[PDB]
């Protein structure tokens, strides 16, 4: 289930982080508005950019911590405030995060692994709600 999935993802986190974020950007190409330097690149070209791998992994490092500190897929309010108040999220709305978790959930469903996709779907919905409660438009 959810906790085991965190362990699974952490066991190959650079690969999963890049592949899930690539699934996100390909499913929602307009989201490149927030990542202008990734425009005009293929998946393999992004995986060769040190910035891409570093940033992707740091994002998922934090995402797994938030997931890990959650109870029953409900994130801590403190984690939600951190996500809303970090300056790199200045322009973001909850729809950006929703789309990321849609892509994540569809990635797990398309995988042949026993991911608990329904728990990640709930986690995403509860994080979006916590973000709104913490002040994200
Ligand atoms: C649970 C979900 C997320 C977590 C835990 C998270 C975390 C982070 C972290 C840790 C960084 C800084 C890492 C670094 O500077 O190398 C970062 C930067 C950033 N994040 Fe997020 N993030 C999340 C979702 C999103 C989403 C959905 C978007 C946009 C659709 C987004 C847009 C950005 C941008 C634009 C930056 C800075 C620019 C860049 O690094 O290229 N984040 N985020
Ligand atoms: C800013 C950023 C975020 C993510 N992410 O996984 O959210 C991946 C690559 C990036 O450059």
């Amino acid at each position: 289930g959810f906790k085991q999935d965190i362990a699974t993802l952490r066991g190959d986190l650079r690969t999963y982080a890049q592949d899930i974020f690539l699934a996100f950007l390909n499913k929602y190409p307009d989201e490149k508005r927030n990542f202008k330097n990734y425009v005009g690149k293929s998946d393999q070209e992004l995986k060769s950019m040190a910035k891409f791998g570093d940033h992707t992994e740091k994002v998922f490092n934090l995402m797994m911590e938030v997931a890990d500190r959650a109870t029953d897929c409900v994130p801590l309010a403190s984690d939600a405030s951190t996500l809303v108040q970090m300056k790199q999220h200045s322009g973001l709305t909850t729809g950006n995060f929703e789309k990321l978790f849609v892509a994540l959930v569809e990635y797990m469903r398309a995988s042949g692994q026993s991911f608990d996709s329904q728990s990640w779907d709930r986690f995403g919905k509860n994080l979006v709600s916590a973000l709104s409660s913490a002040g994200m438009k």
